[PDB]
């Protein structure tokens, strides 16, 4: 189950990650380090003497470099250089960590995007929104932030052996005490307390509850009240609620300091039962039971957030991570379209016995029949929600038919020309859906600009005295969808849209109610005059928009009947 | 402003709240007691020595007590039973906090409460119910809290000036150093580190917002993208914004750890000077530069709680408080009701010219004149919020007139008789709220049981059949409102309880739509034969429920036409 993750990543994100793992080690023993070289300066710092004695000191000394006292001025100004390298290290560190965490997050959801672009329409439509979207925004930043997790959780358990390994050379003895009384310290506050603190936590919180509930169906009869002349009835009620609420939650606010204080008594109990039991043999060196001291106090100190963030990370790597990796495996390895090839069409759009049915699912069709001379202008009448928009889909480059052929000129449509079919339609949805950005694009969507083309477009879409009343003219900025925008505006944007793309099938799904014919009535006109050189197909909702309309058929359960 | 307080707090609360105050001072001292009582042991209890000098010392094992071995063994012992003494004393304290807190939550919250019952009708129902929650639930937290957090700032500002001063005692020089450190390196981190930082989280923000916006829109029009076979193009795009968010979100993850790792390369480098600067004098004792920097380590650990919770308590000493306590007063000092005295109804409900109007307002009314016969049921069929409801306020009990006399046999009803005359309607508003209890409770409305009477209420208000299919029986819980009641058995369980008042006046105050005749024809049926005996006063909302009234009055602007 290790492969999995090696087919997400690529090679630079390897050695970043390998990059990571070796600096990850490597702080490991900068800390302890930064922990360790405390016994050595404060055990020689005082007293003044290890320079005149001990066969290690004398050598530095000895070594023609300094006298006597610039032994401790310079070892000293050597560690606070160390420490403010640290100050730049450790910033270092947890920078690359998160460049590469987010850096990540930005890349690999680059991948599910494209892949879901490219995967093929009905796969696509048939799962939720929210599914994609999480399954491109979500599911990424857990697994870069688990990753993360998982250096740093490397890093700290480094440090954890290390550390104690150091404390088990230091002070072969008392390293054993403490480690058996820690842990079962820590199965004091994880097993004895815990579940009394989730305890009195639950009781709180249902409590205020109870509490907040009579309070409000008291105040919810008060007409009652007031004309019931008793108030103290309720009160009756209101001072038993409260107190409840009262009690559960002092012995909630009560149960929450137990720990810390409980942590400062034995904090300081378990210091002098060990100075009491170092008492009946002699070793302590004045500064010598000071010098342990100081030293394992660092070092549990230090131990300590190690162990937090070894907990914490492993909660991480339990409630996510895994449960996002094999949904991953089912977002890259899932499949994607195909087809390549071109086909003509100069006379007909024959669509010859539809039948078509989704997942399920029951037949929407079954035997479904029309044709589309080039230049019919049809509309598709429907009671709404009957299967118009979906004959549209499939009448142009979309959804896959049951029992189909869909001729193009006496050319079967397949997946091979599915490419330049679907190459040759608008859409102009109506309600439309802009992207925050400067108007040109959207309407190019992207790509680019062409100057000319763009002008035949604005003039064609009938927005020159548009243009002309903005600010910034053609580059303001749409707000999000409008915003800055208002419907007309929207409307004709996309109109300019979709005659950016030219021919040769206009597709407009007109959506359900436009109010009114203030708006619809100029429009459609200016549709028909536009629309003359090329072929379309309307969407239609309800009427009063299929007036220059050459063919007008109306779907209903379940068949195609002709009207005009 | 401090007589504020003790108006609030009865008693029992204030001397529970100058005992907290001793107990926070007192506390502050054992704490110090733990904190200084270190240096002593820590000094005396390696090397062994010490006892042979010191006119004090010498006093203790001279006085004819201990031997040589066992002075160590037995002084430990003084501190580790103080310092489990601590672990229950600290928790007793802080228990005792929790419980002055929301036991005044409790005590106070329902002293506004009850006056929020005593206070009359009109100002009451002028004023939003959420005012007032708040002001009998979320003030008197606010207050709660807040005296603890000015109990326990007064405890660690205690802490702090104590051992402040004992570090200022012990070594003189370097105490004044570690705080023009304190006041210089909190510059450091609240000057120079902390305002930088607000920066970049709206930033990030602001970085988030644009990214996770532009990128909803690249999917909600994915129609248009697959009619256009190319997928680069949004690509293009998404590849931008995720990498500012994706620069964005590093930045802050590294600047994150700055504070903390500077705190420990300041940690250890404002040692080390202080090593350079106290080595050019013979005063090191071996264990003395041990013992100093034991010492002033403990100082400083202490110190930093209560400086934390010294900004905290701060913090609640700010922002909350203030804008409670004078609301606070402005329900203390609210004025009630009043009235006492009887009044008889055996002929008419004369009204005499009533005419009135809010807080604002327009009049309802203007001069409004009828008379209700003993057992008229009339009706008022109004436009909803025309004032037909207001009418019969000011009919019933409630809501004083303007202009009014409202006679009862010929006798003006005002504040004095406002009592009895209360007493004599029931209500059953329709659209109900039931309290979760027991059926018999509500219809009692908390006032205990009878027995008798529920039995003959439930009797008259046809319940029986629904009461032998219920488990509990009459003792069953509603749930919430229903939830464990549906419909018809809410609004006859509210027939109940305005029949357990019993006489004499029958409100209805029917709302907007029931669905249908199945609910309404059968109730309305059963109450005309239950107010047989009685008067009745219908709010009515439509028509085909005023069938049987014998009377029905329409109000419209600005007065009262007969309508039957």
């Amino acid at each position: 189950m290790v492969k999995k993750l090696f087919f997400i990543l690529s090679k630079e994100d390897k050695n970043f990650l390998f990059f990571l793992l070796v600096f990850s080690v490597f702080v490991s023993f900068i800390e302890t380090f930064a922990i360790s070289l405390v016994m050595p300066f404060i055990t020689l710092a005082s007293d003044f003497s290890y320079f005149d004695r001990n066969k290690y000191l004398i050598s530095l000394k000895e070594y023609l470099n300094i006298p006597v006292f610039e032994i401790i001025v310079y070892f000293g100004v050597g560690l606070i250089v160390f420490y403010v390298f640290r100050a730049l290290l450790n910033a270092y560190y947890f920078h690359l960590l998160a460049r590469f965490s987010k850096g990540r997050k930005h890349a690999i959801a680059y991948k599910v995007f494209s892949k879901f672009l490219n995967i093929n329409y009905e796969k696509f439509t048939q799962k939720n929104q929210s599914e994609i979207l999480k399954s491109i925004t979500g599911e990424v930043y857990n697994l870069s932030t688990m990753i993360s997790s998982f250096l740093l959780l490397m890093s700290e358990i480094f440090v954890v052996l290390l550390l104690y390994a150091l404390m088990l050379l230091i002070n072969y003895k008392i390293t054993l005490f403490l480690s058996i009384f820690m842990v079962l310290n820590a199965f004091i506050l994880v097993k004895i307390l815990s579940p009394i603190i989730k305890k009195a936590g639950l009781r709180r919180e249902e409590a205020m509850k109870n509490f907040f509930e009579i309070l409000n169906t008291n105040l919810n009869n008060f007409k009652f009240i007031k004309l019931k002349t008793k108030e103290d009835g309720v009160l009756s009620l209101f001072k038993a609620q409260s107190e409840a609420f009262s009690k559960a939650n002092i012995t909630n606010e009560s149960v929450a300091a137990v720990p810390r204080i409980y942590l400062e008594g034995i904090g300081f109990c378990v210091l002098v039962f060990i100075v009491v039991f170092l008492v009946l043999k002699n070793e302590s060196d004045i500064s010598g039971i000071l010098s342990t001291i100081s030293i394992f106090v660092l070092a549990l100190y230090r131990l300590m957030p190690s162990a937090n963030r070894i907990i914490t990370s492993y909660h991480d790597l339990l409630y996510y991570h895994s449960s996002l990796n094999i949904i991953y495996q089912n977002l890259r390895q899932e499949e994607e379209n195909l087809g390549e090839g071109k086909l003509s069409f100069n006379q007909e759009l024959k669509i010859c016995n539809l039948s078509f049915g989704y997942e399920g699912k029951k037949y929407l069709f079954k035997n479904l029949n029309l044709n589309i001379k080039k230049g019919e202008k049809i509309a598709f009448i429907g009671e709404s929600g009957c299967g118009k928009s979906t004959l549209v889909d499939l009448i142009i480059g979309l959804l896959k038919p049951k029992e189909g052929q869909i001729l193009i000129d006496k050319q079967e449509l397949n997946a091979s020309n599915a490419k330049n079919y679907r190459q040759k339609i608008g859409y102009i949805p109506q309600n439309i859906y802009l992207f925050n950005d400067s108007i040109a694009k959207n309407i190019t969507f992207g790509d680019a600009v062409d100057e000319e083309k763009l002008n035949k477009v604005i003039k064609q879409a009938n927005l020159e005295h548009f243009i002309k009343n903005l600010p910034q003219g053609v580059q303001t900025k749409v707000g999000d969808g409008g915003s800055n925008l208002s419907g007309g505006q929207k409307q004709r944007i996309a109109i300019a849209r979709a005659l950016y793309l030219e021919p040769e099938i206009l597709v407009l799904d007109q959506a359900t109610s436009a109010l009114d014919t203030q708006s619809e009535a100029k429009i459609m006109d200016e549709i028909y005059k536009i629309s003359k050189d090329k072929t379309m197909i309307i969407i239609a909702h309800r009427l009063s928009t299929i007036t220059q309309c050459d063919k007008v058929y109306r779907l209903e359960h379940g068949k195609l009947k002709e009207e005009k």
